[PDB]
């Protein structure tokens, strides 16, 4: 009940920034991580919050990770006057960057790649869909399901169809070197609208030739995804269910299906797995959520995720801190129910393993020192059902493993790890307990009081 | 589909013309009647729909009966006073500090001066986290009871409110018998004396249901997910059907499609392994019946259950039930069970069987109570004697590979298989 | 207690023949089977053998099994006065079928062939060893071990090495043919030195030939037969472990190994076991067995093999009455430790495991009806506790599975499957049990009164 | 080498040429002498032998030391009277229809009359399926402890006969202590009456042997199997060290090699997972001594294990040594233990590990005590404190990979892991 398994991240936005200095205080105090999504933030935005961030984490020691968002490619209508579309309209769209009024212009070709005959295209977020009833050259013919305006700069889905775009995206490219200058404040990076291995390297490569030193998050957004998420899973640093986005590629009842599908898969290869989007969304509005969302952030919770990532309800609605206390206070009353184990593919997976069910048997806490969070993630991965205390001289690393399952990261400077577990013995040492420490190809330490 | 769907009648339900109604019942194994609601002529009118519809499209439907119980019958700050409510074990009760709870929980009242015969405090009626002890069955349950009497041999359930104890629900029972009701109990779990007593009542039950909104009110709104899978979690424990009701598509009152919220509540609670899902609002007053149960449907399609709490083995009958369900798991095989009271077609799904289990009976009444069951097909079928029985059902439904039973307590078992 | 799991096969010779009318009864009394050796049996001493069994049998409605044992091959010296060797003496054999005196003659090839430097002769059934010293076109010599005489017709074998040698043997197609007249009184053939498939093929093509309808057993004799088992196992309905000729290959204390790895390999593939030789040795002089005899039977039966078969211990021994007396004795005290469980190969392997556990579970008795004993085998081949019941209308049936783990086969005349279940359960009906009958492709029925 | 060798010394090893000795002593683990045949002086110049090769060879040898305990001390159908047989106790035992057994149960002699101080009966002295009830410890037990008294400190095991309750078995140890022994206890189960109170002697013993010659005189010759076997399954599931002696290798007494019946026996006994095999009369009396050991430590070499009865985990020390074993067998690692009482490297070793655990300790009695315990190569490792022992027996034995530990009761326990 006290202290959390399941981590909390929330995603700031002007809801935010309006908080009093002492409204942000109660606010922080019930999150392990911040997002910041850098489709709506601007640099001095970022630079901003970010700060706040790193101030309150000084004063009240407590490492949060610090996650960007990354806008991802998109097509969007090119340059027009307003559209306004009929029910039953049969609605013309060319590839063009520009329109003379007389059709919808798209301006990427890969548009027209993707569409066929019978195909759904959505506009206006899902709220404006167009049913394929011919297509040519490069132009579509779709028949509006209901009344809109489309307007320039509007961006276009193809329901359960994937785009395929090169990548990182030119503005990806341009929204992280204009960050650049903080980089090392970064934890994670969250890739949109990955679906290969190519995608996730690419801004890999990018990353380490800006200097970055992040962990990479991969949103499983599409149907192409989740089609590669074997091989998708396997290239990335942590995984993300993104929900909303998903729920634009499926019907709203075969969500719940894949949701565990990426879950699960996660799990078996011991990568950390977050939950984003549409948790408490009635929050925005109400400063309490409906039974529903209470029951489906449990059973969410349940499943044995490392995080829950709460968008719009802490960036743009009326109760952010409402939102983050209905969070911690659900998680507080999770049971878990035996999660996917983790593949065994090395000794240290086996020794990691062998530890957590040691713990579990002597009813004891595992406490780790690592110099890089390597053995505290492979420990996490098998999912301990308590705290796990774990000592870092880096504080970035300590920052990182504030998200990751179960684990409570503390600062601790230290000259090797016989004296880094001493002091974390010292001082997380209530009996029973289990300590370590491991680096391959060195001996492995375990202390251990009954 | 082996997740049973069961819809509330109400003004929303007698209002739908021949087609949609025919389209409801279509998507529904039973139904429910709130005595509390109905008028005796109400009652008679829809049960004669229910089994009309059942007649023209021969598909049995369990008819739920659900009793009131022994429940007792403003600005923001007053101080509100209250007096001899009619009843005194209402003072019996509250004390100072309590929370006085009316309108279904939505005004709040603490007590701050108790009294005699009054109280005050500071803003059905409920106490939050505490139970009425008031004796059973309630005058007005007897009368209910008494009044629909006539229609007995058209009811397969009658469900019980605010029982605590197995003498609650004994008391029932004794009084369903006199009146000549051979109708199964079902158990509402809707207080915390309830769950306190969750063990010895959830053994006494014919079915157990999670009743979500009465137990809402005596738990925090981020308590009640462990309430109802402890809940659950026992009732498949002791091999007992067990059913989630109410607030689960309330959303579908005013809008024709659910939240995602609520379709993976609707998803998760399933996947638990419920015999049931109980409709409750979302049919009997909302705006669209049809969607409703269009959509309870729909989200059951696509459930993938998780292996869920298995049963006691008590006796010999249960090992025999569980080897026949891991048999069938093992050869890909439908089972087939011909049965006059459907006491072996119970006793195979509380085993949880992922396919449709086809049973056969002559009796309509058995064939009526069990749609509401965990799995279970029921099929009419006139025969002479058990042999007779199995054979017609394999001729109607043994599509290969099946595993069919029949075997009653002290007589020899007899299994076909075709592999 | 009462009724043995493990069945008992004795071997017919001159100290059976000899038995009073009635020490007879008492003999076959405490016997399931009888093995009638072919190399030391005359067609005439076979045929009244046999007669005394099938009389036996009818007498005391007790269906018995008959195993012939095939000679097979050999390497005989040729002719030659005997040769007296001495310790230390360099001795010569050459490719010859007669010497002049001055050498040993081998008339196969196939000795020679098999032989290297360093290599052991034995002769005089192990007695006398001789060490290969050199080799040449067609001859060897060799240091004998101890002193010996060598006489014409004796055999001939290498230390852990088989001979090349075409099957089946002349003298064994020579042996079946003159016993042919009794085919439809013969159940098992067990055929020796057999060291793959072609082999055991040749003999069921030649048994069928001569129209018998006998199950073949297979011998596993050798160091090549070990390790060539995977494939012979398959290829057997019955395996068997020679412990005497098996003895030759290996090294005393390197035997239980070869017997476990035997036994377990035949319970893997569901082919019935036996262990032969050397289980009541001491008996040949005793009336009463050694306390290291005991163990050797109680263990070897504790593994789960289907049959114990006496062979010298009854053949020519002093006691052959309470040689079999102690077999039965020491099988009512077994516990048997829990067998290596066969594979499942196909849904009737499932539905007999299934019952067999479900019987386990209940307590039950098991009742079969079977027309030619596969349902009954399949049964068996999972090792359930107690005895099985089997009604057959098919004499010989009833016979082939008296020596098969746990089944008691009655003879029960019936039209079809559900009228002879009926009367095996009017007989054996005792609750609880669990009767059925099933042949591929049609109804498996199950009676079960708990 | 994981099952334990011990044989018996007597005229047949004193005889042995030094060279002899030698190759006979490097293939056991331990020694036994048996107090009721050796003089005091035979008893010495056996364990200074015994000490003396240990010194030189560098390797730690339990010695056991067997008590006589408190037991009893011709034409074929005559009529044989006895009288006061100095013993009350045996009168009060014998009855009609008993059977009387001499010289090792070989002549036996069926009770016709029963009198008051005598008996008549047909053709150490000891009554078929019967216990007899005098005190203990005996008298001779006491006057041969007290003799070899003065070299105590060079005796491991004292080996307790006919013991039948714990009240037996705690009278010896109180007696140890007051002639001031720092010996392990043995309990040889004997008799009847000890396998009828199996449960409760087991779990007071320190180690249990299994004495098959005197076993066997109350037990039929077939049924001595399922006895050697409920005893062995006992000493496992309490964590008891086990040991089975006698009539192992009989035949050897008068041919240097064995029956394979024999072979057998002593494969398929080692493969029930017992610490060690005692060789008594084969090594002590017979022609071949060197040939015995010779011989059963060959077909040791052979031996598979059959996955042994599991402790009772009692406490979460056990927990952990579990622990340690099962992921030792998933890395492939060896086990290595540093030890002042030996008490982890027990716990570790009751839990059968199939491969050579090092234990590393500074006290030389402790090493001499674990050489008959399963698995276990004790090491003389002189060292300031455990964590410098650990370093040490780590420098020594730390071929990779290995789980090397220590901890005592209380203590933070100390893993070290090289993968």
């Amino acid at each position: 009940r006290a202290r959390n398994l399941t981590k909390r991240v929330a995603t700031l936005g002007p809801s935010t920034d309006v908080l009093r200095p002492d409204e942000l205080i109660k606010f922080l105090d019930l999150v392990d991580g911040v997002r910041i999504n850098l489709a709506h933030a601007s640099p001095n935005e970022v630079k901003f919050r970010i700060e706040a961030v790193r101030s309150y984490e000084k004063a009240k020691n407590r490492p949060l990770a610090v996650i960007v968002d990354l806008k991802g490619p998109s097509i969007r209508v090119g340059s027009t006057s307003p559209i306004n579309v009929q029910e039953g309209e049969v609605v013309k769209f060319k590839l063009s960057d520009k329109s003379d009024g007389t059709y919808i212009p798209v301006p990427n070709k890969a548009f027209f790649s993707a569409v066929e005959q019978n195909d759904v295209i959505l506009m206006l977020d899902g709220r404006l869909r167009l049913k394929v009833t011919n297509t040519g050259s490069d132009w579509i013919e779709a028949v509006a399901e209901s009344s809109g305006v489309i307007t320039g700069g509007k961006a276009i889905v193809v329901e359960g169809k994937d785009y395929d775009i090169s990548t990182p995206a030119e503005e990806d490219v341009e929204a992280l070197k204009a960050i650049s200058p903080i980089r090392d404040n970064i934890d994670y990076v969250a890739i949109s609208l990955a679906k290969s291995c190519k995608d996730v390297d690419s801004v890999r490569s990018l990353l380490t030739e800006l200097g970055f030193q992040s962990q990479v998050a991969v949103k499983i957004e599409t149907k192409g995804a989740v089609n590669n998420l074997e091989e998708l899973v396997q290239c990335s640093d942590y995984v993300v269910v993104a929900r909303g986005d998903l729920g634009l590629h499926y019907g709203l009842d075969a969500l719940p299906i894949v949701q565990r599908r990426i879950v699960h898969t996660s799990l078996k290869y011991g990568k950390p797995i977050a939950v984003a989007t549409q948790l408490l969304d009635s929050m925005q509005s109400s400063p309490i959520p409906t039974r529903a969302e209470i029951n489906d952030v449990f059973t969410t919770a349940s499943m044995g995720v490392d995080s829950l990532w709460l968008t719009n309800e802490t960036a743009s609605g009326k109760y952010p801190l409402a939102a983050v206390s209905w969070l911690s206070r659900i998680l507080m009353n999770v049971e878990y129910q035996i999660p996917q184990s983790p593949l065994l593919q090395n000794s240290r997976d086996r020794f990691a393993k062998g530890l957590v069910e040691l713990a579990q048997d002597l009813g004891a806490n595992i406490l780790v020192f690592s110099m890089s969070g390597t053995l505290a993630r492979r420990i996490a991965k098998f999912r301990p059902r308590g705290v796990v205390y774990v000592g870092t001289p880096n504080v970035r690393v300590a920052r990182s493993l504030s998200i990751v399952w179960a684990l409570e990261p503390l600062y601790i400077p230290a000259e090797n790890y016989e004296e880094g577990l001493e002091k974390l013995i010292s001082l997380k040492g209530t009996t029973p307990f289990v300590a370590t420490y491991g680096i391959r190809g060195g001996v492995h330490s375990v202390k251990v009081k009954l």
